[PDB]
């Protein structure tokens, strides 16, 4: 919107900047239009819109932090519950935080979250993962284990692991109707990209996808009218 | 509007030449504000709208043509007309032309205008001009005369001198009521850059550059309803 | 200014940024110089500085607002005061604004200006403009018109037409010194580009542009000294 | 690295191309910062990892290869077992293979792989693919069948499908826990984007994404310690 | 750290964004290999850096200021001082501004700085400079001498020139025991590039370059633990 | 050398890519005059070769490493050494190393020469340095100091410090023949740009620059001729 | 051989610009050398160079001139020639202007040069030609032809056709040592590739390319010695 | 022709884009005259204009058609005519095809031409070519050669051999007049690049380069005027 | 300077390329602010003026010519005076040039100077120096050594060393006052980086760099006023 117009003897005058934007444009606009067929050869093609940034909102149920010291080329145990103990923490925490639940909604998604820090600063290295999301009941995880082909954390150093993909309610009821409630818990291990051993700040949270179907009504104080 | 989306698992998908071309246009956009105040400064200056190809419409009253041949560095009279002859010729040649006027609307300007026709192939030359207004009524132009500072006329060979800047009618009406009829006369040469004599078609037309105030009713056959 | 300089042992030091500076402001200049004849062909011609950024002061006489509602293709009437109602409207608006008038000045120009407004949200059209300055005192403009090549209003939506192009003082002498008071009153139509009808506000206001001669002397209480 | 310092009279010396390193960085730096609004634009989105570059490591049990002609506009069935054999030939070549297995591991994806070879040169073509991952036990798979909108093999000619979205063991036991094992088979089908008959090798292997789980201990020779 | 990474049945993603700046930057870092040999050629050579914003600390003893007008093509002597004049300036300014000296420290360097301040706006000149450094304490120097291709000092308006390039203490035991106190003393001229009579003001200081040993211990209250 | 010549019938063939490549120097070479007064703007400056790479050569005399940790924001003494231990050193180990000295030849300069290296992988920092080349024989220098306007080591790691800025011959000589052997000594400190304490290894030589001036002769075994 | 060296205290310093001119250097040189494989595709060919500004001096033997109109389409005879006043002109001409011949010398070609000019200006068009060799000495060549796929003069007008692609002699030995003296002639059309006739001067000479064998001896004034 | 000029109150306005493209002209006829030098440089050597695009008119004389297949790296005989032979199919098409001979006119040349095709899609290769253009009439070509530096032919997979680079007539009369009839035939191989057997379509003409001199009259029906 | 300014009916009219240029320039400026940060981070450095550019005035007090051919990998002795002979040749040559001394001046470095030419055309090869500043009297410097590590000379081919870094006067006075009149003298090499023998001449100067301190008085003739 620069620049403006204006009228004398009949003769229009219009802003110089405004005009030479005009012809700009148009320059612009051929050499788009001389180069749009390649837009229809990448168009293809799709990627996926980030899940976080993405539709749905995110409700972020922090679980627990803990220190792990990682000797290079390996990878350190971030959680090693039964199952019963991974549905008590999911069940609780979500449920506890979000009560209550005043509105029709719906899980998208659920992620397991690592957020993962440097204890150390002037330290040049980057973080590994890897996973496994369910066990016999009877299979305990090792503690630590080499580095075979990993996960490697993106940049901003938090990986998140999809594990997916109002009534009164409880976790006994919860529980009994999970199928095999013993058998799928996230198994996790952390490593590094460092020569020498790393000390390193785990944050775990589990990651809701959310979306909810809230009526475009008001809320009255009760009695309503 | 090239690409589309789509929606697997609750993920969404987008056409991968939208996004690129997503990213380029902010690319575009930053690149346009960091250096949007130099149209600021342009901004400080105006051009003025072609006439012709702007606000108004063009009536175009085609007078006559004749065909000059020009010696080097001189310039041929176009037309000779007493004030009366040209105004006996502007009134007749646009009234005759227009009527019937159904239409509210204003003369904006007049224009004299100079079509102007190499008659040879092969040729390279510009053409030019030269012109009065105005002469004593005993004043009668030079058939020729030397080019000194002339107007030199673009590329498109057509040159186009402004020359301003429903009742019962008939010319003697017209013609009593102009102050000094015999004063007022368009004294046009033409000339070229030519180092040869060259010979050219000249053709004069009054373009009236015109503003029509039509309703927005319905002509009727009568009567009406 | 970056930089500095310094001796050491009879030898001059010069900071590296401001040398490799000066080396690239030779660059430039020379590749200035080599196409500053192109300046020269592009000083052939002018343009217009924006009258209203430009010289002269800028007094906003803002005169009324009002609601049009304009079908596709059509112009509204903003205006259809009598010449005596907009002399009324002009005289008595900028006299009742400007006073006390406490020094030399001169009106350098007089323009109506158009402030467009939509009034909804979401729309993309732009809008346009025809006028006349003058009509028969018996002549009543028709309050809606077709649209015929009109002014297109550019990107700031505002358009500013030229009208023009102490002692005791009233608006019955003012009007009694006018030779054609009845005759000239501007008469501006506003339209859309837009293929629907839209809503649109208008603001109309004088725009006088003024050039102040104000001694450089103090004003004091009197009695001065 | 490149470069060094010295001290002469307290003065400190850097080498020149090092400076100049440091300044252009600087530059390529604000150039960076100037454009990464963009990046985020983009990190709306996302890319998947090369599954067979990425986590996990590859484990390629090859199983067999034929020789194929495929006329143009045509495809030629790659495979006709049945279920059962499907599996026998999955079960026992990755168990011979792979036995002894002396790691915790998780397969995480079986791909069925088609490795494509032209059987001459200077052929100029693309290779094409079409399947089905199961089928009605009674139902055979024609041998040739007319291509309609297949999928295009990478400019690598190899394409990967997947399947998928220590005890003692044997075939038995497994057929047996198999639900319907008759009905699950791949039936795969290769052509070409060649106008004339084309012969070609056809490879295929599964492919296995394998995460193990190697505890960060010693093997030693029994007994231990 | 722009972007994310995350895990969908086992499948990798990472943000678009920083999958294009990691593809860029590897296109940056092949740029940079392929001229690297040309830092090798230019750190075949140095440079120096900067005194003032190198090592050691700025101490900035301002000794007096004076305005000089200078006729164009001359400088004008800014200071005659005896050498025990500027030895007892240079002792006492330094000593006085300074204690209490706390720390273990070495003057690096000591330099006589101008400051010099066109006294008019809307001028364009730039600042020269002359100086001897010692003289016989008989040689008076010249008020005024004519410009013989002096220094000139760089953009800031600023020259500093080097001059050189805890016990109980007094000016008398530091002037017997300077060999030469009356021969060496900065005898300082300024002048400008300008084509007219210019006023200037000249702001003198020795700025003193130091390095602490500052021992890495507490400062008690007495007595100490 | 590329390309070739040939006559065929009189007239004179010559290898195209020769041809284009004459032509595009004939470019260079006119856009390399048309901007070669900038270079004489540059060549107002000069800058140092870099002392190592440079005249003379290099005579690397180790004198000893030594391990420090530094505590963030301070440096710790790399040497201690009275005037007398630093001639011994410095003579003792040029003289053994150098000896047989065949030649006529002059030392240029002296360096102190840091080598530092970090201890620990994946750690980003840079080097710095303070020092001070003499002090009363009494001055003790404090082990740790802390960091205040210090020398930042180049990328290489490697700073040098010039200390400047054949008879029967022996130390006790050499010794009697300095003038105040116990005031001059390298009292060197080492430091990092880090936040957290980091190991280092400090490898100290002393750098001689020498020109030989050898004779062009041969070297006989005795009796020559 | 810009800039310089000096030593100042064993360093050695080097003009700015010639230093960064060496960087330049490596940086196009590496640039070259990148790219040289290109070269060495287009030195698989050839080009000729031009006959006339190479080897061998050129003698013009200039013969006539005429001017002839030529209508669009048409082209005009030049010469008609028989081979005798062919042959008769060459060596009268040649041997005329050439003798005295002093030095051993041959003709390597022997070329009829057209140059040709318009005898107006202003005018736009390019020049054509047509030939013949040769011709039964009793076809009389046409005196005007219709164009038919001509050759195309250059921008320079100026058109050279191969013909070819010391003892006591008279043009009575040449015409009987010569074959088919009435049979070879060059019978040369010029036309233009304008629209309307034009004037042309045409001017017509043969070029001798001659190599000359002067020996590395003086011409003394006889007796010699 | 782009824009227009028009007066209005003496001052002449031209429209904007035209100023523009004068002003973008002369930046780039600044350009052109820097590096002009260039193009002499360039203009030491020529090109030679494509005969078949070039002057002359084409009368392609096809002789005959051939299917051949070629093993890798050999040539296959493409005719094996007597001289006889050829000068037969020569003198017989020619003559055929282009009486009535209507006008004066040279043969400048004549060519032998390979027209060659793949008789298969989708394969990659390109043609070679080599020849003889006489033998020993006893002589026969062998039927299939291996391939040995031959001719590439161009992309477009035609070559052209030169060979050389009205009365009543008979082909016994010109058998008669040529000196050696059975020596000189073209004796023409065909292979490829390809490194299988490929099935190749031979078309061969003769192309005659002819020159008409046609005169400027008109054909009457007899008799004439 | 370019352009100009006008006023019609109020309005300002400016040139074109002055307004494009205003644009112009305010694009340049915000790319220079844009980017000025990396001239801070150069501006941490600096550049030595060159001495014989820079301030004070160059006396070249040439001393002698010489011609000497350097067989490759050799340097050849340029002098070999002794203290004495080149103190009587600087002090000798000096004074007597420069004398009668009328201003107060100052030496500020004394610079021997090696001006090198090639005695022959059509070589490629450059400049080396090696020197001594001084030895025992007693030493005799070697006529040719060979080549170590010496100076490059730079491409103007001088060498500049630097030896630094009115009363009734004679050289007994001078002498008497030199502490080692017999030790320094410059003992100075020249080479060449060729592979054959090279005829060099070799001019030797002493190049004073003086300021002086001319009073802004007149110079009279006596007696004055």
């Amino acid at each position: 919107h620069d620049g403006t117009s204006c009228v004398i003897d009949n003769h229009h005058l219009k802003s110089l900047g405004a005009v030479l934007n005009d012809v700009r444009r148009k320059k612009d606009r051929i050499r788009e239009a001389e180069y749009e067929p390649i837009i229809d050869i990448a168009d293809q093609y799709m990627v996926t819109e980030d899940p976080f940034r993405g539709p749905g909102k995110n409700v972020r149920i922090t679980l627990f932090k803990e220190i792990r010291r990682v000797h290079p080329d390996t990878m350190k145990l971030v959680c090693n519950w039964s199952g019963k103990e991974f549905l008590r923490e999911t069940w609780t925490r979500f449920i506890s935080e979000e009560f209550p639940i005043t509105t029709d909604q719906e899980i998208m998604d659920l992620w397991f979250e690592l957020q993962l820090r440097p204890m150390h600063p002037n330290r040049c290295y980057k973080f590994t993962m890897q996973y496994a999301l369910g066990a016999h009941p009877d299979y305990v995880a090792h503690d630590v284990i080499r580095q075979q082909d990993p996960y490697y954390v993106g940049p901003n150093n938090i990986e998140r692991i999809n594990l997916s993909k109002v009534y009164n309610d409880n976790f006994e009821r919860f529980f009994d109707d999970v199928l095999w409630p013993y058998f799928y818990r996230p198994l996790v291990y952390v490593g590094t990209t460092s020569a020498e051993i790393e000390e390193i700040m785990i944050e775990v949270s589990l990651l809701f996808k959310i979306k909810e179907f809230a009526p475009d009504v008001p809320l009255f104080t009760g009695p309503a009218y």
